[PDB]
């Protein structure tokens, strides 16, 4: 199906094999400090390596602009927070990493400290300078779906408009095909039932030629459909894991790294992958 | 899609709002005696209302003969085993009961001392007089697919001529197309890739026009494949379960009620159901 592996610098990741486990790592700050301490980083340290231990294949890293909090801080501020992870994680966990980001200052200093791929949840969008950063350090970058309103005319078919949007800025600034991933931003931009119906028709994104990577862990949708809280969401995680995987996708985006990557490694044996 | 719903005697089955949880119930068979005594009955009793609570739609109550011990032992002493577990559970968790079993005479017994459905893993072939049995008290029997070996030419061709055998046996005895429901038999006749293949294609058996019932839970193809014991069987399970889901199967089969349970909720919601 691939015809090429993705490139990720010193690791490479190969699209045919099998389901790709992105591990989610958020940090936990420092009150006290604008980041870099021992508590911090030693604590985001410690969580990539148990999920490097539990199957996860990328490691991905956000500071505090980024989901789930969304606080309004500076790049300044939130360079003194994620650059310290990425160099401790790059250094003593062996797996490619992605900042999660949709700032283009932080995007370069991120790479700069060791990140290899970046995840956008603007889809280049926010700040289109982030697609020339990426073009630059010839990383991949991971354009998800988004927009500031519910007004859909065609949910589906304003999606793929949507992400061919982001193809183009990606495009337009230097950003080869073989960097671009897709993502279709469940809970994001939808309602729980559009949710629902994009995951239904997940399939129709293949069309546009790129590697998929889902993200639908633990998010509020499932807790609207089971009427469960967040710590009790494993169960509906790992349907949309699945069905997700059977849609076709390349990668999943996870909190629970043991159970899903155990779901995945069962859908691909099943599906053929 | 289904025109009809299934008639369990005072209980009433609808096949399109949901996919339907059958609980597995395994006799644990006290020493020392023939069946019927208080620690066996209660430890039943108790399991049965823990899946009730859990989600549960049916309850499947098996006694010696059937998976997974499969012990020789005959039809009377069977009888003083099955009858009092399904006396005590019919009368306590308000729930259709399947009784499974391939023997005529035991289902005979099963569904005089209350059980709603039978469940025949030989499909009605190894006593044929068990679809009689179901003809006459005019209940819902289950044909699984199963054979004695695994010389097969074309695996999904010939489950499919295989299951419309039973089909044929079952309706020259006078059971109704609307009495009918079908298993693939995932674990039975099959080597571990047989069972891979069996669920890749399971979509197929919808064209027989049947409901489906699929039975994976904590089988040991997941396990070849995981690489993991029957107790950490969980993910795997619910795979199978989610992917079955996707292929249109009306019931799941399954140990884990909460989880499985939780999964076929959320894949439901996703496909439509
Ligand atoms: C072990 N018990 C906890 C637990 C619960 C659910 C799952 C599921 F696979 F996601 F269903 C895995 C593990």
């Amino acid at each position: 199906k691939w015809d090429y592996d993705l490139r990720c610098g010193e690791y490479t990741l190969n699209l045919n094999e099998k389901t790709l486990i992105m591990g989610i790592l958020n940090v936990t700050p420092d009150s006290f400090s604008d980041g870099g301490s021992y508590n911090e980083v030693d604590a985001a340290v410690r969580h990539a390596k148990e999920m490097r231990d539990e199957g996860a294949h990328i490691i991905d890293i956000g500071g505090e602009s980024t989901r789930p909090g969304f606080a309004k801080v500076s790049v300044e501020e939130e360079i003194k927070r994620v650059v310290p992870m990425i160099q401790a994680v790059s250094k003593e966990v062996k797996l490619p990493i992605s900042i999660d980001t949709y700032k283009a200052e932080v995007a370069k200093q991120a790479i700069e400290a060791g990140a290899h791929i970046i995840n956008d949840i603007w889809g280049a969008k926010a700040e289109p300078k982030i697609a020339e950063v990426a073009a630059h350090y010839d990383v991949p970058i991971i354009l998800m779906h988004n927009r500031d309103n519910m007004n859909y005319r065609n949910l589906m078919a304003d999606m793929i408009a949507d992400l061919y949007d982001s193809i183009k800025i990606a495009k337009d600034a230097g950003v080869r095909d073989e960097n671009i991933i897709l993502d279709p931003g469940i809970g994001f931009a939808k309602t729980p039932e559009q949710n629902l119906e994009a995951m239904r028709n997940l399939e129709q994104l293949n069309v546009l030629g790129y590697p998929v990577l889902l993200g639908t862990s633990r998010k509020s949708f499932i807790g609207h459909v089971l009427d469960l809280p967040v710590e009790e969401r494993l169960e509906g995680t790992g349907a949309t894991v699945c069905l997700g995987i059977e849609k076709g996708c390349e990668f999943v985006r996870v909190h629970d790294v043991k159970e899903m990557s155990r779901m995945a490694k069962m859908m691909d044996a099943m599906i053929g992958k």
